[PDB]
């Protein structure tokens, strides 16, 4: 019943079998023959199609989906973690960091300058990951209650990225929603080869939770085994060196909890500075461009994410590849009301590349001629 | 500022020039020329005074005091903790305990059965101590949503017992309250010496943080610092086995608070069976009526809180001393309406000694001619 890892060289022999040609062809509601897998990594190699043209073809394919793009802002409420990612400055063993913690009064004000000043109505809580079942819980608890004080604010839809979830966390945080409310788990596998994952993760059995891959990858299902539905898994484009290889099991996790009546966003991350303790590869935009276009294509219901770690040039480029446009800055609390949101290299996660207030970023792009749902321009009548 | 550690050769020579029967000829509202600390001793070393004889005059002292006694009940959020203690069931180190946690559901269900089924308006929040200052402040966090929880459902007085606490873990708790809050930090430091508090919390620098004898006795001053104004200190009796060494400390740790304009409960709990890793002392009734004795005269605007360790038959006999009442168990949500709370080996601290529910030890009390300050007796026109 759980996500079970496809095996390349079967999706391989798979997508031998498939006509490239005949699947541009398809109108945009009927289904290849072929697995969502096998076509993926046949558009991907089939280099007779250039990146521009597979481009075009998933974002017409992707043209009748309604809304066209909704919005989340991210809110890391903590940079405390127990975990050692080597691409990552929230590693516990980066002892540069200056850890910091947002109790209720702080949460409050940042949900308040979200909806307020920059008129979002999505927002993303994000945490460490934490090693004793003890703190794990009380990091559950904590979530859930952000959950709840965002949605009886007015947020439309809540993302949050907390780690791997075992059941009785998952109890602890479900106390604070109901089943139907519009709250979506982000767990990122950021990478589904075991090798490069551990390379970059650690080793499993050492007080390093997030070592362990087969509980992150398997949280999912204990989400929809709790009987919720919106979710989100992800990769890390830049730690395994194969692309082809991550949009295959990527897009066979994607079509597993489809097929599980799950509603799924697809999040492929570019790498970006940051302390970290091993190097990382540079993936060039072009190969980027048409893993999104392969992705989004053959996943035409399962929106991809794209953030401001992504340039402004970039953004202009891949945002028709997109159904979810995610601005902010992943620094703890660090957004206030007229000012540019903090991105403190001695408290982040990471660098972004896109520092302009939200609601400067979705308002040009709603002037440009897309509507963003979930955000309010707060402009004329609305402001206030 | 901080409260210090009286030498107790110091108090020993003042002791020495106290007049005890001059000190029990004292009228009701005069305090005796020498130190409380130095009172205490000499009254309890003085052995022509009988141990009924000082309780006698420690009730009368204690007579005018109104209310004479109000209540809370315990509620153990979690049996989790990250220390050691050697004389406590939750230590770490105990793997036969069944860890249990208590979601938002969980607690809000416990106060409910405790306020309508069982009458009081006094809660006690208590947790174990926790290690990472991450895990230290999201237990500060949870708390202190019971704290707010508690006083918006109608409980009129809240305790929390959460291991030592520093500046920015009381911020986050404090978000939850006002400084006029009827909120009360317990933190009992069990021993006053150093020598038999090491040998029972353990060795510091060694991720045992109940290990810091010295953040956790300043704690109180920590919690007045930041504008609060109701604390408990307590000693653990039957650790440390010189008695007169322990009532000069605590006596001078209450009499330094008052200094400090607080409002203080004084707590001498005695040892109950648990899943120790060490021996501990039994301390025989009589030493035990004279300490609360003399503590009680000595302290008379400062409540003594007698417990269900203690069972009925001395309840009985104690209860005249105490200001403070509180029955319950030392298991985690443990209670269930018209049940007898649980105490399960299995998940409790300790086993205590008195099982009755709630509301009818607190109804014999009544019964007996002494109101109970929020305890609301369920029966009648307020039954349901
Ligand atoms: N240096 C970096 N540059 C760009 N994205 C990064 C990054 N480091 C981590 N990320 C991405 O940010 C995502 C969410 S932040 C991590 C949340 C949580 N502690 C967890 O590990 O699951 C991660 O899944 C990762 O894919
Ligand atoms: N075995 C036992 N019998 C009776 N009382 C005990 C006991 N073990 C611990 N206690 C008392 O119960 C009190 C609160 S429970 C401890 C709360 C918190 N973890 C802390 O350590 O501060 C302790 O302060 C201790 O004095
Ligand atoms: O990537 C996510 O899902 C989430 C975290 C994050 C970080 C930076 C920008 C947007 C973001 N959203
Ligand atoms: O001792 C406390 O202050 C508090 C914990 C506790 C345990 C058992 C009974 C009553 C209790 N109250
Ligand atoms: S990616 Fe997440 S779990 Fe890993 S070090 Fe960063 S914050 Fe911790
Ligand atoms: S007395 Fe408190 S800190 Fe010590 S082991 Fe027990 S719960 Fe933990
Ligand atoms: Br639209
Ligand atoms: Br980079
Ligand atoms: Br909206
Ligand atoms: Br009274
Ligand atoms: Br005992
Ligand atoms: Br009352
Ligand atoms: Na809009
Ligand atoms: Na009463």
């Amino acid at each position: 019943g759980d996500f079970v890892l496809p095996e390349l060289e079967d999706v391989r022999a798979e997508a031998a079998t498939v006509d490239t040609r005949a699947v541009l062809a398809l109108a945009e509601g009927e289904e290849p023959a072929e697995s969502r897998a096998a076509v993926a990594l046949a558009l991907w190699e089939d280099r007779s199609i250039g990146t521009a043209e597979l481009q075009a073809a998933a974002e017409a394919r992707c043209g009748a989906r309604r809304p066209r793009l909704h919005t989340f802002v991210p809110l890391y409420t903590t940079n405390y973690c127990d975990s050692e990612c080597k691409m990552c400055s929230m590693r516990k063993g980066n002892h540069r960091l200056d850890r910091k913690f947002s109790g209720r009064k702080e949460i409050t004000e940042q949900l308040e300058i979200l909806y307020h000043h920059e008129g979002v109505r999505g927002v993303g809580f994000l945490t460490g990951e934490y090693e004793d079942k003890h703190t794990r819980l009380a990091s559950a608890f904590r979530i859930g209650w952000a959950i709840r004080t965002a949605l009886d604010l007015g947020f439309e839809r809540v993302y949050f990225n907390i780690g791997s979830m075992e059941q009785d966390e998952i109890d602890v945080l479900g106390e604070w929603i109901g089943r139907e409310d519009p709250v979506t788990m982000c767990v990122f596998q950021e990478s589904y080869d075991r090798e490069t994952y551990r390379r970059f993760m650690g080793k499993t059995s050492v007080g390093v939770p997030k070592a362990d891959f087969d509980r992150r990858v398997v949280s999912f299902d204990r989400w929809l085994d709790a009987g919720y539905r919106y979710v989100n898994p992800g990769v890390l484009v830049g730690l395994h060196d194969d692309l082809s290889a991550e949009l295959v099991s990527l897009v066979a996790h994607g079509d597993h909890l489809r097929s599980r009546g799950a509603t799924a966003d697809l999040s492929v991350p570019r790498m970006r500075p940051a302390m970290k303790s091993r190097d990382t590869t540079r993936v060039g935009d072009d190969d980027y461009l048409r893993l999104m276009s392969v992705v989004a294509f053959t996943c035409p219901e399962q929106r991809l994410v794209l953030t401001t770690r992504e340039p402004q040039e970039f953004q202009d480029v891949a945002l028709g590849l997109a159904g979810v446009i995610s601005p902010g800055s992943p620094d703890v609390a660090p957004y206030r009301a007229g000012c540019e949101a903090r991105n403190d290299e001695k408290s982040s996660q990471f660098l972004v590349a896109d520092l302009r207030r939200p609601r400067h970023i979705l308002g040009r792009i709603e002037a440009s001629g897309t509507p963003v749902d979930h955000f309010v321009n707060p402009a004329g009548e609305a402001s206030r």
